[PDB]
């Protein structure tokens, strides 16, 4: 049961029960699904993203700053902060990506356009295709850094 990647979990040293997606790293309180079968995954999707680079990114530099020195742990801290702000409603995905994404797609408010499998780095690809329209991922690690992905189509 539950859509691809989803599983009911419980927080450790805490007792909060929630739903987690092992492919997208998404987490939420709501059950992800309420019969359709043999649906597979979309052959093409459109996604926007917000990238946070770190010292170990293949290109430790971005339009936002010449030299990226933050550690991977610091980047994850930032990513989690952006997710928290989006989930509270204090900020929107587009505004944050336009201002803080280390990817040049920031100029397009994070929009990457449409793509098929075999086009993006595997972790990014797996997460994008496991997202349903309008859903946002949790932290996704690639060689570029850490991403937050939003499927728009």
């Amino acid at each position: 049961k539950l859509p691809p990647g989803w599983e009911k979990r419980m927080s450790r040293s805490s007792g909060r029960v929630y739903y987690f997606n092992h492919i997208t790293n998404a987490a939420q309180w709501e059950r992800p699904s309420g019969g359709k079968n043999g649906q597979g995954e979309p052959a093409r999707v459109r996604c926007s993203h917000l990238l946070v680079k770190h010292s170990q990114s293949r290109r430790p530099s971005s339009w936002r700053q010449e030299k990226i020195t933050r550690t991977k742990e610091e980047a994850l801290e930032l990513i989690n902060g952006y997710i928290q702000k989006i989930k509270s409603g204090e900020e929107d995905f587009e505004s944050l990506a336009s201002q803080f994404s280390d990817c040049s797609s920031a100029k397009a408010r994070g929009d990457l356009g449409a793509f098929s499998r075999g086009q993006m780095q595997k972790p990014f690809e797996d997460a994008s295709f496991a997202l349903r329209t309008g859903e946002m991922s949790g932290p996704v690690f690639t060689d570029s850094g850490i991403h937050i992905i939003l499927r728009t189509e």
